DNA sequence: GCTAATAAACTAAAAACTATTATTATGG
């Protein structure tokens, strides 16, 4: 976390897009850090939200949306509990800018996608 | 020169179905 606020405490000083090796570095790194994004802290697991959208909002020159992590977290297990809560969150950091609310990269099914959701409800 | 009892509607709570209430743990 400290070396990545480092990071992006400058992009417009620099912002790895040239090499795909800093985009799947960039991607990858993203995709651990959600997988990693949990807290009952309430407060750090927020900060580490708005990190995610501040790390999104500065780029997307290098960046990719996995639509599948999320999907498995905001879905849970259809449960009654507030877990898959998190991967809601997501869908804002994901809703925090431009992007596609469901890009079908493979599609998992692009309908039942949103299923998931109104189940939620 | 006869009280052997039974057919007792009463004032019975000894369910609360579902509706606000409130401490908690709070949050920044």
């Amino acid at each position: 976390v400290e070396i990545v606020a480092t990071i992006l405490s400058w992009t417009g000083l620099a912002t790895p897009t040239g090499v795909p090796k800093d985009e799947v570095l960039a991607n990858r790194l993203l995709n651990f850090l959600m997988k990693h994004v949990f807290h009952p802290k309430r407060a750090v697991f927020r900060h580490n939200l708005e990190i995610i959208k501040t790390l999104v909002e500065c780029w997307k020159d290098c960046l990719s949306i996995p639509y599948r992590l999320i999907f498995e977290k905001f879905s849970g297990k259809d449960p009654n509990s507030k877990d898959n809560s998190v991967g809601i969150q997501l869908l804002g950091i994901v809703m925090a800018n431009d992007l596609p609310p469901y890009d079908p990269q493979c599609g998992i099914q692009s309908s039942e996608y949103f299923q998931a959701l109104v189940n939620n409800m």
